C-alpha cells in the first residue's frame, strides 16, 4: 500500500523541473488507510498557486490505490523546501 | 553499553501504527538525554497536530522507564522542526518501498 | 539549461568564506524558463546586508544564460542556513 | 584560520551528551576576521539556560585565535536542533 502509493507518485511530474514529485523531495508524509489516503507535500516555490495542478495530479494518482475512495492532499510550506531535498538521481538529471 | 545506547534500543520497540515502523527509524526522536533518575526525550509526530490521546508518546515514556536508574521520564512532543519522510533511516525506506 | 545555470553559479564566490554560493549551500531554488531565470537563495548570517553583493553577482551570472533578460533573485532566511548545508567538497576546503 | 577555529571548538564538550559541540552539530556558522570572531550556535534543549556554559566556553576558545580580541557568540534556536545533526562519529559513540 505504501510502496504502491510511492510508485504511483513517481508518475507525477513537476513541469518546471521536469522531474517527479518524489525525486524532487516534495512529498513530506504519506499515509494510506482505506478508504482514505493522506499526503502532505510542498511546492518548490513558497506560495499558493492559482491552480494547484501538482497537488491535483497527486490526488488523482493516490486515488488509483486499492481501497482508496477518499484522498486528502495537504500542501504546506513547513518546512520550507530547498534543492537540498533532491534525491541523488534528481541531481544527476539536472546536472547539479 | 551506555544508558544512551540502551535507550535507543528500547525506543526501537515503540511502533507507529500508521506506518508500521519504530519511532527511531522513522526519525521521530529529536533529543534524548538520560540522567538518572531522569530521562528526557523530545520527539515529534508524523502529522502536525496533537492527537486526542498521544499513544505514541506514552509508549515512549514506557520504554524509557525500563532504563536502569530511571524513575521519571519527561516526554516533550514538539513540531519544531516540522517532520518529513526525509528523516526516515535508510532501513526504514527499504521496508516501506520508498 | 538548469545544468548551465548551476555551473554559472559556481563562479559566484562569497568573500567571507572564500567558496562559491553553490558549494556553500546558499542556493535553495533554481528555475530557468527564458526569458526568465529564478533563484531563491539565502546568506550565511541572518539579516539583510546594506548591499547584497552576493545577490547581485547571482543576478549577473544568470543574466548570461541563453534568452534571459529578467532574472529574479529572492533572498530568504527560510529555512535558516547552517554549515551543515556545505557540500563535501566545501567542508574539504575549509578543513571542517 | 578557519581551522584554528574549527579545532578550538571541537574541544568544547557538552556534559549532557558527553561530546564536543562540533560533533554534536551545535555550531551553525563560524567566522573569524581579527580582531573579530563570530560564531552562531544552538543548544540541544529549547530554551535559554540560566548559565549558558557552552556559549561562555565557546567564547573562551575563540578568544585565543590569532589576534582576536572581540568574540561574538550568537546562541539561536533557528533552525531548531535535533539528533539528526550529529556527525557519524557522535553516532558510533552514543550507540545511536
Amino acid at each position: 500500500l505504501e510502496a504502491q502509493a510511492w510508485a504511483l507518485l513517481e508518475a507525477v511530474y513537476d513541469p518546471e523541473l521536469g522531474l517527479d514529485v518524489v525525486n524532487l523531495g516534495l512529498i513530506y508524509d504519506l499515509v494510506v488507510e482505506p478508504p482514505r489516503a493522506y499526503v502532505r507535500m510542498t511546492l518548490t516555490t513558497p506560495g499558493c498557486p492559482l491552480h494547484d495542478s501538482l497537488g491535483e495530479a497527486v490526488r488523482q494518482a493516490l486515488s488509483r490505490l486499492p481501497g482508496v475512495e477518499e484522498v486528502e492532499v495537504e500542501v504546506t510550506f513547513e518546512p520550507p523546501w530547498t534543492l537540498a531535498r533532491l534525491s541523488e538521481k534528481a541531481r544527476r538529471l539536472l546536472g547539479w
